[PDB]
Order: C-alpha cells, then structure tokens, then sequence
C-alpha cells in the first residue's frame, strides 16, 4: 500500500463489499493516497485541503489519527475520490459532504453530526452525480437533511449506515415545481440501493422516495416518531427483507424544538403513540393532496402512487404493515447480484451491532437473477 491499487489489501477488502446500483464505484482506486494530518476546517493537512487536491486526480483519503473536524461550511467531494475513515475515529461536526456533479465516489466509516447547528446536509448527492457508494456512515442531527440523492443523480448504494436522531432523514429525489412531473425525465433515471442500514430515533422520511427506481433490502427501521417510509409519484420499488420495530409507549428523545427557516418548531413527540402503525405512509399519501388539486389543470397520466413489490418484511412490537403490492409487475427486478438475508430478529441484531461507523467487518454473505451460475 504505497498506493491505492487493487494489490493493497485494505483497498481490495473494501471493494469486495460492493453491491447494488452503486457497485461500480471505485473512488480513488489507482490514484494517490492523501493522509489528513490536521483536524481543522481549513489549512495544511486538512480534509478540506485534501479534497481540493483530489480535484486534480483520483485520491484515496485516509486519516492519521482519531479526530473531530468542526466544519464551518460544507465540504465538496470531487470525482474519483474515496474518503476512508477505517481504522480511526473520525467525526465531522456541524456540516457535511456535498457530492455535486461528481462521478465515482466512495464514502466509508465516517461520523457526521450536525448538532442542529445550521441548515445544511450530512451527505448531499445532487446535480448529475453518479456511481456513489455511502458505506458505514453515522449520520445525525441535521436541521435540513441527513441524505439526499436528487437532481439527475443515479447509481447509488447506501449500505450499513446508521441514520439517527434527526427529523427529515432522506430524500430520493425532490420536487421543485408546481407541476409534479416536470422533472420526471431528469429524475426518473435515479437508481438507488439501500441495504443493511439502521434508521433509529428519527422522525420521518426513512426514506421519502419519488419518481426513480429503488431497492430497499435488509434495513432496520426502529423507534421512528412520525412515519417510517414514504413512496409516491411512480417511484418503482422492491422493498424486501426489512424490519420495522416500534413501541407506542416510550420516552421521547427528540430535542425540545427544531430550528427552521420560519423559526422554532415544536417536536414530534406527541406522535409517538400513533407512529408504530405508520411503518409507512399509505402509498402515494405524501403527494396525493397536491396531485388531486393539480391534476385538473396538469392532466397527469403518471400515477400518484408508487409501483411496489413487497416481500418478507417484519413488523415487530407495535409496528404494523401498511404498504402492499401495487402494480408489482412494474417494480424493479434488479439486474445485479445481491446478498439478501432472510428477515429475522437475528438480522435486526446484526444490523444494530454493525451498522454505522463501526470497527467490525461486514463481508458479503448470494443468489439471484444477476448472479452468474446461481440464478
Ligand atoms: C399524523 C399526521 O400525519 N398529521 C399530519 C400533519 O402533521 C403535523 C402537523 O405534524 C400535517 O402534515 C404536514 O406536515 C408534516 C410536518 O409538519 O412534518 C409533514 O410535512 C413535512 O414534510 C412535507 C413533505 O411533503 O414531505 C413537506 O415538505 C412539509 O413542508 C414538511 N413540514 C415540515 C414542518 O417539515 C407532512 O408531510 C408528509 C410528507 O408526511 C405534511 N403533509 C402534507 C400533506 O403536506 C397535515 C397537513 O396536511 O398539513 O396532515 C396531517 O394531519
């Protein structure tokens, strides 16, 4: 490991774990190592300085020591870059990572905690970004968003990541026009795989997904305060082997208030007793009102609902099923090979143990249509 090539064992070990729509990402493979030696927001040896250097050519960024990096603005991640916090405890505080117009990016083993300090995002994959792998992250306390994949971005895998202690967690595409399908051609190309993630002590949008093609398998949603998942507007999703666990009688752990653009907002603690039955919003409910009000003038021929195929999802504790198959024939049958596990309480335990920015290893356990010899 003089360089991040296929012969470097920790490069090879990481790349062996790839699966899903982001599985082609190699980040800084074949480029240079850059070792972050300063924990400052900016300056020599900083993460920000490393990312600037990474604009010049493929870079695999590692950290010299455990560090807390208090960010004043969001970091911008260029193409062909890996940010690799393995072997160290690295936390980004108050701001996060923007992946804008970038191809071929791997983010692994980092903590990002917004502390509700400012209106920003932990991981923002936007504006024609592609081939992005978000792995073993620990993301929390963003007053805007933990993670977006939006605005013509595609070919993304989110794996083994702990999303916690935050309100509006994840958007898979957004809506920025009154005509709900105005950006459909642009955003329907989004292909995103979510597997082995842990959504714990969050409020909502776990994820909220529209327009694109999504595969959610073997995720654990636990102790949400408002709703778990939401799908609408011809999202096409295969939702399989996930575990939803909740209890209507538990102590609230939300902050007293949330900062917002319009000022201070109350928390969602009063919804705890009705949250378990809202494992998801009903299919299409996120945008149904707008769709029904606007369909007269816009003449929508696309569905307000998502096309869903659901298999082998658990509903534990007080959690109750909501989502059912709807036009399942139009949901994806992913072209790739993936390591699907039967949904059991033992799987939930595995996810709680290993999801996030953890020290233990998560090698792939694989059959399916995309698996040569093992269909
Ligand atoms: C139990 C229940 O579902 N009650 C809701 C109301 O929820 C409240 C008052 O908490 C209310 O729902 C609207 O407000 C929600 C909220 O305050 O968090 C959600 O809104 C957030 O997300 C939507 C979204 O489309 O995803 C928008 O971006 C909102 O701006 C955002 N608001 C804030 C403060 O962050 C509800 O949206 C979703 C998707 O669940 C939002 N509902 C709608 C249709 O816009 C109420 C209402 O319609 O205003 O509906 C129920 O009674």
């Amino acid at each position: 490991c003089a360089a991040p090539d296929e012969h470097c064992p920790f490069v090879a070990s990481l790349l062996a774990q790839r699966e899903g729509y982001g599985a082609k990402a190699t980040g800084g493979l074949g480029g240079k190592f850059i070792e972050v030696t300063s924990d400052q927001d900016a300056g020599p040896g900083t993460l920000r300085a490393a990312l600037a250097q990474a604009r010049k050519g493929p870079a695999w960024i590692r950290f010299a020591s455990d560090m807390t990096i208090v960010l004043k603005t969001q970091l911008r991640v260029p193409s062909n870059t890996t940010i690799d916090g393995r072997g160290k405890r690295v936390a980004l505080i108050d701001d996060g990572l923007g992946v804008y117009g970038a191809k071929n990016v791997i983010l692994t083993h980092l903590t990002i905690d917004g502390r509700l300090t400012r209106l920003t995002q932990a991981v923002n994959v936007a504006n024609d970004s592609r081939d992005v792998w978000v792995d073993h992250m620990d993301l929390s306390r963003m007053s805007d968003r933990l993670l977006n994949v939006k605005n013509g971005s595609t070919d993304v895998t989110i794996s083994w990541t702990k999303f916690h202690n935050s309100n509006k967690v994840m958007l898979l595409n957004n809506i920025t026009s009154k005509n709900l399908f105005q950006n459909y051609e642009r955003d329907s190309i989004a292909r995103v795989t979510l597997h082995h993630n842990y959504f714990f002590n969050t409020v909502q949008r776990n994820p909220r997904a529209q327009f694109g093609t999504f595969h959610l398998f073997n995720n654990l949603l636990e102790n949400w305060d408002f709703y778990g998942m939401s799908f609408s507007l011809e999202a096409k999703a295969l939702v399989e082997g996930n575990i939803f666990n909740n209890d209507a009688q538990r102590k609230c752990v939300e902050p007293e208030f949330y900062p917002t653009v319009e000022g201070i907002n109350v928390n969602y603690c009063r919804y705890i007793p009705i949250a378990p039955a809202r494992s998801a919003l009903d299919n299409g409910d996120s945008d149904r009102g707008a769709y029904e009000k606007r369909k007269a003038d816009h003449g929508y021929t696309r569905d307000f609902k998502a096309f869903l195929r659901l298999k082998d999802n658990l509903y534990l504790g007080d959690a109750k099923p909501v989502l059912k198959d709807y036009r399942p024939e139009s949901a994806p049958t992913p072209s790739y090979c993936y390591g699907y596990e039967k949904a059991t309480p033992e799987l939930a335990e595995k996810i709680r143990k290993f999801a996030g920015n953890t020290s233990g290893d998560t090698p792939l356990p694989r059959t399916g249509a995309g698996c040569p010899g093992h269909h």
